[PDB]
């Protein structure tokens, strides 16, 4: 017979669509080795939907792009994810590099719709103030946005983590720097101040910081 | 001076999340060469949302997984996309191959929520009738589903086109055949019978059929 005997157990983690396909692959491989008893249940959803689930205790922690409105939650920024622009190789002549927005054709910049934090962050960080350059047809996923650019329709902003995870493979695209300063989005972890798992969240934040 | 002078022009195409990231990359490269004056505006959305947009004339044509309820629309099946199962390499011992569902642990099969056609198609085609094997935590994207499997939490069904497009890269997964017969989902194009663009849709269907 036999005697009866913080990174252990289960965590529900939410993440936005322009981070989840890229960073979480790396996170899972790292936790598999470093914290092998941590089971990560995952939810992918829009920022607003994730925040409601977090408030309601249906998720334990989120990985978001910041800043977004998160009053009342606790957050920790863990790294920065640069922005690049992309154009098709076939269009690399009709678009001059360095990019100057005023020299692009009207309606040549394609962006995700507003439920997506990528648009507010890229437009502000990359200083796109001329609304006439934005195409009126809004994209609904980062993959289909990049495919429209690959079809030669114009240009857009892409996060570095997507490039590093092969999003552009086999689509014959060229990666360019956005005009002006080096531009980026902050990545952070967000959780409830009342949570009893903040030791877990801070260890997780250290792990994620090493992947960015 | 100078004198005043069907796969040309613009097409709005909708596609579901478990097809769009994979097949449309190949489609865009093929049309760039074969139909260089065709501009493909793309929308990614759930089956029901895409059908409403198609009815309402906000999209011209859809690429869907079939069968789904499409009364009143015209459709053409263009190919078949096999299903596989995946497990983590680290779990390849605790799960025996060939897979027999009755021998899996209860709650070991993770599936997308019901807005996703992947779940109804994989469960029916792969003959999963024992509901006790299905984990009660539903996934909300194919990438995060695969990441939970990569974390060692259980198994799931994946379409071949995702594997062929690298979804499993660097996640240390093993690809297995689902039990029983070879199982697959039909892929098809769907459009309005009143459309004046059916010549375009049939040429597009030929192109897509060659990618599957």
């Amino acid at each position: 017979g036999a005697m009866e005997l913080s990174m252990q157990g289960q965590l529900k983690l939410g993440c936005i669509p322009t981070i989840a396909p890229f960073l979480l692959c790396d996170l899972v491989q790292e936790i598999n080795q470093r914290f092998p008893q941590l089971n990560l249940l995952l939810r992918e959803d829009t920022t607003t939907n994730l925040l409601t689930a977090l408030r309601h205790g249906e998720l334990d922690v989120l990985i978001l792009a910041l800043p977004v409105e998160i009053d009342g939650m606790e957050s920790r920024v863990v790294g920065q994810d640069p922005f690049k622009m992309v154009i098709s190789r076939h269009q690399a002549g009709a678009i001059k590099v360095p990019i100057k927005y005023d020299d692009l054709p009207d309606e040549s910049v394609f962006l995700l719709e507003k439920e997506h934090s990528l648009t507010e962050h890229a437009v502000s960080a990359c200083k796109l103030t001329d609304k006439e350059k934005i195409n009126p047809f809004s994209a609904t996923s980062l993959h289909t946005l990049v495919q429209m650019v690959a079809n030669g329709l114009g240009t857009t902003f892409i996060p570095q983590m997507a490039i590093d995870h092969g999003l552009l493979d086999n689509q014959n695209l060229v990666v360019i720097e956005p005009p002006g300063q080096q531009a980026y989005r902050d990545i952070g972890l967000v959780w409830r101040p009342s949570s009893s798992r903040s030791k877990t969240f801070n260890q997780l934040a250290e792990v994620v910081s090493e992947l960015l």
